[PDB]
């Protein structure tokens, strides 16, 4: 039961504790393509690596390498795949990625600038007259509109391949303000962000897996991830009180190592996925209630 094991965590302060024994109990696979010395500048993070078994391939062949996990929860049908955020030289590797894959939609939950550093490069262009060309896979990027809002912004890209010369629209959805190691604004925030992913048709099973990314791809992409995951099998079982969070989010760990980086984005995940349950279980009619509460404007 869900929301009842909330109540027994937060009374007894055991978030950190539970956490941790889902840490300790984490998967273990190697990474070995991801180590090897041609691909140490493909890496953000030295620790933050994907696991062999489900890591994304490029089609290039001189190296196929890129630092992105394919998370495929089997029973709740949906695959995503986690990366971290593009380096100045891997920004035409993502989208490679993201051509060869067929996404259709990609999540960023980071900023450019965190703090004070490249948390994450550039990737997309800003201003509409100024496509960005990535001329190491012939692709070609260009933004057609854009709709900010308070504290996310949803955008329209056309990728091209310029080898084939054939177009795609790429939607762009970006959390502005969920900090590096920490929550969203509300469950309503979060949520309100979610479900426009989900209305957009990005994560339908006619398109390729969206592509998630934060920094390094698992603290805020995992948390983004659990959630999506939690409410998809909530809206499929028999009963939503069989949904163990703590299980989903080890099934996840067994694709890319590390989702989830906070003991509080655990507990928000919970929050979220309650909070979502309602507009799930019929109360779905008061959705505006998320949209109020995030602000947005
Ligand atoms: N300089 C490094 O590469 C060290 C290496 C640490 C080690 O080797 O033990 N690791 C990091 O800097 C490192 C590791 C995980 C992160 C995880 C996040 C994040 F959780 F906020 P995310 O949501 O962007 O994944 C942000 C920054 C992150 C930085």
């Amino acid at each position: 039961e869900m929301e009842k094991e909330f109540e027994q965590i937060d009374k007894s302060g055991s978030w950190a504790a539970i956490y941790q024994d889902i840490r300790h109990e984490a998967s273990d696979f190697p990474c070995r393509v991801a180590k090897l010395p041609k691909n140490k500048n493909r890496n953000r993070y030295r620790d933050v690596s994907p696991f062999d078994h489900s890591r994304i391939k490029l089609h290039q062949e001189d190296n196929d390498y890129i630092n992105a996990s394919l998370i495929k929860m089997e029973e709740a049908q949906r695959s995503y795949i986690l990366t971290q955020g593009p380096l100045p030289n891997t920004c035409g590797h993502f989208w490679e990625m993201v051509w060869e894959q067929k996404s259709r939609g990609v999540v960023m939950l980071n900023r450019v600038m965190e703090k004070g550093s490249l948390k994450c490069a550039q990737y997309w262009p800003q201003k509409e007259e100024k496509e960005m060309i990535f001329e190491d896979t012939n692709l070609k990027l260009t933004l057609i509109s854009e709709d900010i809002k308070s504290y996310y912004t949803v955008r329209q890209l056309e990728l091209e391949n310029l080898t084939t010369q054939e177009t795609r629209e790429i939607l762009h959805f970006h959390y502005t303000t969920w900090p590096d190691f920490g929550v969203p604004e509300s469950p309503a925030s979060f949520l309100n962000f979610l479900f426009k992913v989900r209305e957009s048709g990005s994560l339908s099973p006619e398109h390729g897996p969206v592509v998630v990314h934060c920094s390094a791809g698992i603290g805020r992409s995992g948390t983004f991830c659990l959630a999506d995951t939690c409410l998809l099998l909530m809206d499929k079982r028999k009963d939503p009180s069989s949904v163990d969070i703590k299980k989903v989010l080890l099934d996840m760990r067994k694709f890319r190592m590390g989702l989830i980086q906070t003991a509080e984005q655990l507990r928000f995940s919970y929050l979220a996925v309650i909070e979502g349950a309602k507009f799930i279980m019929g109360d779905s009619s008061v959705q505006d209630q998320w949209k109020e509460l995030s602000h947005e404007d």
